[PDB]
């Protein structure tokens, strides 16, 4: 048991399923949140080994609470989901940029793998 974390942030019950099922089928963990706020009263307190938040949000497409999420964990290899069109903001729009916001809908299965490469690049 344990061998990586991600938080879930969407507001649909499909993603979060396919996540965390495969999140949990992959032997990692995962933790489903389809509120900011949650993630953000839970990140506010520590920080998991890395994130996988959506759109949901406002910033346009909603990938401007992203402050938060750099603002709770500014180092964590996350990578958030996004529709394409939502990956603009992503791929234009941080300080550091090291992300690969996936070009949801993906392989849930290529983003849990990938977390497992991150979790593991992470240390350098």
């Amino acid at each position: 048991m344990q061998r990586g974390i991600v938080w879930v942030v969407d507001d649909d019950s499909s993603i979060r399923w396919v996540l965390e099922r495969a999140l949990a089928g992959a032997g990692l963990t995962c933790t489903t949140f389809e509120n900011g706020n949650e993630v953000l009263a839970a990140l506010a307190s520590k920080t998991p080994d890395v994130l996988l938040s959506d759109i949901r949000m406002p910033g346009m497409d909603g990938l401007a609470l992203l402050k938060q999420i750099k603002q709770r964990h500014p180092m964590l290899p996350v990578i958030i989901m996004t529709a394409h069109s939502d990956l603009d903001a992503a791929v234009s729009a941080y300080q550091q940029g090291a992300f690969d916001y996936l070009p949801k809908p993906f392989d849930i299965d290529e983003a849990v793998a990938l977390v497992e490469r991150a979790i593991s690049h992470y240390q350098e």
